């Protein structure tokens, strides 16, 4: 059986049934193995337009956007534009000598400020309102010791990275970072000329929806991409030595674990695990306790030789999951235009990656 057919059968066995089960209109599943890419598309990018999911379909990546933010930070750091020991007021001057200026960039990127929640308050929308929010911020938990997954936190990180590179964040990605990764159809703002390819997302009643604009949206959850581009991103993560030095260092920077919450190593954007990882480890990483509540972090006291990495993402109408394993030279991308439980993403990817010859 040709290998493309093997992978396809595995994807059919493990991902395709999720479509019926969860009433998901459209799915794109990609596998890369030893630098060969395999693309599988199912269903519709727009139900009402009867438009099939295909290689040009653009999907909302949700929190997988944090991976690009992390990469941009890695790029800026390794070009000497920022140091992770800096504080935000060095760059956003209006924050100099305010309480948030006691939190360093690494802590912002990895969610350990000790007082930032998942979202900004709903009324925070404009740039002035974002500025005021951070001007007015006060500490709670000891800085650097507690992880609380947060959009504002990595949002501010991204904003500071953009300031350091003298360009708005959407330009850092569209003009620097996407091109450096060789991505040709990845966007912060999808242009009118590509809207025809932008999937509808579908909410829990299968009503068509797309992401709402939000404060510091772009670095937190605001990237949109295609299956081929995400495969290319995974390839870059699997093979950073094949890229020019500035982006190579940036990609490597994102793989570095910074602390642990039990079995989960928090890298920049990516989550990291000792490899081989059991399924339960991977599922534990996206438990309610990890994702929604604060957890005291521990210093890494066991650094494994071999790791794997993953990240989930959801917007209101989309799901994403990306995973890669350097030792096995393998990775997988799932994109859907409806959310499905993260545990079903992880398990299906687990089964497929462990069964591939």
């Amino acid at each position: 059986t040709p290998k493309d057919q093997e992978i396809k059968k595995l994807v059919d066995q493990n991902f395709k049934p999720l479509l019926e089960k969860y009433d998901v209109p459209g799915m794109a599943v990609g596998v890369i193995q030893n630098n060969k890419k395999y693309e599988m598309y199912y269903g519709l990018q727009s139900v009402q337009d009867k438009k099939a999911v295909n290689s040009n379909t653009i999907f909302e990546l949700g929190s997988v956007s944090k991976l690009f933010t992390a990469t941009a930070g890695g790029y800026a750091k390794n070009k000497g534009k920022i140091s992770f020991d800096d504080t935000p007021g060095k760059y956003w001057k209006e924050l100099k000598n305010t309480p948030i200026d006691q939190v360093n960039l690494l802590q912002l990127a990895t969610y350990t400020s000790g007082n930032l929640a998942l979202q900004f308050p709903d009324e925070v929308q404009t740039d002035q309102q974002v500025l005021t929010f951070f001007k007015d911020w006060k500490p709670k938990n000891p800085i650097g010791e507690y992880r609380q997954y947060s959009n504002p936190s990595i949002g501010l990180f991204g904003k500071v990275v953009a300031l350091s590179m003298n360009k708005p964040f959407d330009q850092v990605l569209e003009k620097t970072i996407f091109p450096a990764l060789g991505l040709k159809h990845s966007y912060v703002n999808v242009p009118k000329t590509q809207m025809q390819n932008y999937a509808f997302g579908y909410n829990q009643e299968n009503q068509p929806i797309r992401v709402n604009p939000g404060p510091l949206d772009a670095p937190a959850y605001g990237v949109k991409s295609t299956l081929p581009d995400m495969l290319s991103f995974i390839h870059a993560n699997l093979n950073p030595q094949k890229y020019p030095t500035d982006i190579q260092r940036a990609i490597n920077e994102t793989h570095q674990g910074r602390y642990q919450v039990n079995t989960m190593y928090q890298a920049l954007g990516w989550e990291e695990f000792s490899y081989p990882a059991t399924l339960q480890t991977l599922l534990d990483s996206n438990s309610e306790q990890i994702v929604m509540k604060p957890n005291k972090v521990t210093a890494i006291s066991k650094e494994p030789s071999v790791k794997m990495y993953h990240k989930t993402g959801s917007t209101s109408g989309f799901g994403t999951y990306v995973v890669f394993i350097p030792k096995e030279n393998i990775g997988l991308v799932m994109l859907t235009n409806k959310r499905i439980p993260n545990e079903e993403r992880i398990k299906a990817a687990y089964v497929v990656l462990n069964a591939i010859k």
